[PDB]
């Protein structure tokens, strides 16, 4: 299989103000001697240096990208909402929403990090690669039209998808969004649209805060096209493979997608500061290749990654090489130290024999319950 | 209230050699360009300096100790462990067990953590305070008489006991233990005792991994005096409550200590790295209140809380400030900022329910009657 | 002998936006994955935590203060400097000047740190103390009235000196700065002045850049009244030695002070990256040795030494316990891992001899060459 | 021209236990929050990422190379060193020697280091590139073949020109080394040779501390062929070009080097905290654009600069990509910030003539002849 990479190391100079993990520095809260905001580059450049070191670099295509045009942006964003992030970008950064604070040149490197989301989608529909992922910093499944939030700035894979629309007329999209926290941007754009199927598996309550949405399916021509599964926190492996094999298939298999998009953060990993899911490296593994068995029936292989979230410096690297390793059908010599770790702290039986029942009762809830 | 708070600024210059978390470098796992071990120092010195600028500190009785003696260590420990830890410690560091590595002087700092926790026992037993916080790092409730494990090199509650019972002579000592990993060190060195009752609420399964341990409930002379409340993974605020009430007050109403000991660890805060459960300081802060309420009742209000674990830099001062405030009986201005943000993410009404009908099935198997707080005469 | 430490841990909560060293972040320069400014908190914490661990803190008068109130503050600066800080500190931080960067609540720390420098001088000559130091973080010696600069927001020795004068009637203070850089603050208000001696030993041409300043001693009221020693870059022990012997204490000795302030930096250290100079801690021992028989001999041992620059995590904490140690009387267990290496890499004679005779040409330029 | 960019993304994961810039953690030195040893990744790192963000990256052949194998190591180590260190290194660290700390895995990462000078000597002797960079850390300067100093594990440049002799054939290799240290390592192994002209830059005293060296001129058949510049502390711009023109030009005019080796450290720009001296980056292009020159006229254009020291992590990557864009032809967008600020800071006249009059003297004490550039024919 052919992978492209898309990446550029301009991403990595994001940097918002002084915060502690997701607390702005100022009042009761002191600045960190070390550390900084949660999402910090060194989570994506230690993928990028794990990919390096491995040797899997060499075996991709890599590629960079020109930054999202304002054609590209005005599609979702209005041009007001551009020039006050311009301005506050401008002036030393600060705070442009709730949870979305910015830093110096943010509004030059957000750019980037739409243009790489719509290279890659570019890329998979031109044929010129099998599958993509794009480690595109800062992410993107938070932001509404006229609202930055979550650390997201531009709604890079809608920004994408409309590009994708223009560019080359395909007309069903998924949007599988395994990030641990509810991907609130994707869900809202397309909420009134069959065109696109935007799935959100999520820890229930996390982010935003108290939401589930199992009963938000969409609404008028999007009624049915969009699927919430709040999981229970606590949850790991199996509540997710359950998931997948009653809630996803199931409904990519009924809407038969042309192209298959996943907001991969890998947030929801077993040491993430920011959720309480327990996921390893072996089950974000898994997950890729359902959806690429999903992408190979419905969607001729069309598959791309975008990277979301994750905020465990040491652990994200492992859940994102185990990725592109299976959306490239290459095994790289990494081992993943924590893994076997991780299989010992599961739920026990009770606890997923709750979640299973959940989920067989929120797939009949979605009319998705075999038979077939 | 009078509060002992036990500290010493040497406390927070042992480190480990490089690790990115809990791992190791080498390998697969690059060296972090910042952080380090998740037991960083900066944990628990931005506690300090909360309790600085807050306030609070003013208001206690700040107090440091001597390092624990040979013989206060021996009682636990064998003289060959001693040499080797410090052999180790001597050689620039290395790793001395499973999830164990010291660094160049770790031996001096851990025999002064186990000092502080020696002291505050003793200060409390003496009349010198009402109760007592103290501020020990590296932490102690993992480690196992011949065998260092989860970053823990003496048992300082063990430790701190043993000397107790030395010096004072208490009978009946009760050990709390709400850091969210088993305290299996604790467990083991008195299994077969009844003049210590240790109970640990921890996530089920979490470290050691796998270990649930509900039906571990102590051995002969000690069967009955050790109880294990595996939590499950995601349980917060209201799993936490219906332990206590269900299990923890009415274990020490039974037990009737002289002296209750918390080892008390932040890492079941919503926000830790090391767990998956979803506490916020007022969950501390009522736990506190809850086991403050006991100690009184039965021991005269001797009451201890040892720092163990709690990984996340920016809420543990939080956390830690919730305890002390209600140790002490003084309400600082801080105001938690992640509080509310925490109440909105706690589990459903569903999974509460069936985590408390666990928790109802397991005080059924303890055979706990749900007394209710009263003063023992 | 009694010595006041005057500290406050707020002091260590002030922090700047994102910057590599002295660079902001943005454009060519990266966001530093650790570091930060280089004006840091930890450099200061780490001389606390070394006082602690030490155990001199035990033998000190610890102390802290209120701080600065707008009377103290207007005396030196206007109110509308005032205003347009504390506005800059409330919308997040940003650029207050050259070199001037603040963060959020910056203002207030600030003012806790003028406050500390005013307390300590009040309590040197109220007798609650012999002789004191204060931690007083962000530092002072740089800022002008209306000009944040040098990493400096308030002129805290200015600003005490004049609480000093009003409170005390204090008629002749020197002010011998031994930070590295020029204290052109100090040198600016009190430029036309013979009630306050300014004198600076500073790296020729450092900060500000260029500057050397050997001819500029003072004007009209003022004439005679301040002096500029700039050193030759990579200078040590033997330069200031001969300095303090040459210029510094003939010209304290001239002046009769009824107190002397110190503002003490320790950027002269060998491994400082913001100069090129070579000190040790005992260097700073002997400098300390020095001014304190000075005070012992005019004004009565009334001494205050107040913290300005220093950016050597590693090394500044051991030349900041030498100050403190020499200002108690009181000799603690702490060794200068790094003092004897230091030693060696001194200047040769050559070098020596070539900037002992540059102070010998200097000192009869201010006509103090002995004779007596 | 061609340069083949030498780099491995592995050379990045080196990583010592707990130090305070050069000062091991244990005793007085607390551990650093963040920072660490000053001989840090991000040092490396940052000039990387900018060589990738000013698209110089783009421009230059890069390649990777398989690490040093035994052969090419024990041309100057001994076994026993290798197997001391290897051994050192399976057992998590510790100090190898003076000012010599080593993490876990930092055996095969130093292999790798001298595989990649290796490398870049072999493909600029094959006709591969026209010259070549190599980003090879750990440095090696300072290293004996018994004894690791200086941060330095194995003698990269030593250990890649007896790899070059053995291959090729080359009879006369320079090696200029104006990492701001003194590079005693190259000095020692080549003390008595004469097919290796040893040139050291350095601050009077620095690094090893106390060492001037200026009468060191080798020693039998070597006589004449190591010059030692102790430039004194505080110098800049004016005193390296004034000693690149009276004695390195003039000593390379002599010698006709075959090929010409830089150990290039950045470690003497205006703002490193482990020395004194005052350039910018267009004192490290200035300088490059010399020893380029030299190249061609003697060696066929024949260069290699290995990256040796440089512990500011916000200045090196800009007089590092000077360099490159030397070495290269290639002038990127990239603009220094500092470089108008440290020129204001330069020694004034007086103590520049001062330098340059003793080195006027030292050329006089090397009987070199202030000859000019020419072609060799
Ligand atoms: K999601
Ligand atoms: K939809
Ligand atoms: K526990
Ligand atoms: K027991
Ligand atoms: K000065
Ligand atoms: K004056
Ligand atoms: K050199
Ligand atoms: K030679
Ligand atoms: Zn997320
Ligand atoms: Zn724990
Ligand atoms: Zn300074
Ligand atoms: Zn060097």
């Amino acid at each position: 299989r052919r992978t492209a990479f898309f990446f550029d190391e301009l991403c990595l100079w994001h940097a918002a103000g002084p915060h502690a993990l997701t607390l702005p520095v100022g009042g009761w809260v002191q600045p960190p001697a070390a550390a900084g905001h949660a999402e910090s580059p060194e989570t994506k450049r230690r993928l990028k240096s794990l990919l390096d070191v491995s040797g899997l670099t060499a075996r991709l295509q890599l590629r960079s990208a020109p930054p999202a045009s304002d054609e590209d942006l005005l599609r979702v964003h209005p041009a007001h909402y551009l020039e006050r992030f311009k301005a506050l970008s401008d002036a030393g950064g600060g705070s442009l929403g709730q949870d979305a604070p910015i830093g110096p040149g943010s509004y030059e490197i957000a750019r980037l990090s739409a243009g790489l989301a719509i290279a890659a989608l570019d890329a998979v529909l031109a044929g010129e690669a099998d599958n993509a992922y794009s480690l595109s910093r800062p992410p993107g499944h938070h932001c509404l039209p006229d609202q930055a939030m979550g650390f997201c700035f531009f709604a890079n894979i809608a920004v994408a998808i409309e590009a994708a629309k223009a560019r080359h007329g395909v007309e069903r999209v998924a949007v599988l969004d395994w990030d641990v926290h509810h991907g609130n941007g994707t869900q809202a754009i397309y909420y009134r649209r069959d065109d696109v199927l935007s799935i959100s598996l999520h820890q229930d309550g996390c982010f935003p805060p108290g939401y589930s949405g199992a009963e938000d399916i969409g609404e008028d021509r999007g009624r049915g096209f969009n699927l919430n599964v709040p999981l229970l926190p606590g949850g790991g492996h199996d509540a997710y493979m359950q998931a997948m094999q009653r809630i996803v298939l199931p409904a990519l298999e009924r809407f038969r997608p042309q192209l298959i998009v996943v907001a991969s953060g890998f947030d929801a990993n077993a040491v993430d500061p920011l959720a309480r899911m327990q996921l390893h490296s072996d089950s974000f593994r898994a997950m890729t290749a359902m959806v690429r068995d999903a992408a190979e029936r419905h969607a001729g292989g069309r598959l791309v990654v975008v990277h979301e979230g994750g905020y465990s410096e040491a652990y994200v690297p492992f859940c994102g090489l185990a990725v592109i390793e299976e959306l490239s059908g290459v095994r790289s010599a990494v081992r993943d130290p924590l893994r076997d770790f991780i299989e010992l702290q599961q739920p026990n039986a009770a606890f997923r024999d709750f979640q299973r029942q959940r989920l067989e009762e929120l797939a009949a809830q979605f009319g998705l319950c075999p038979a077939q």
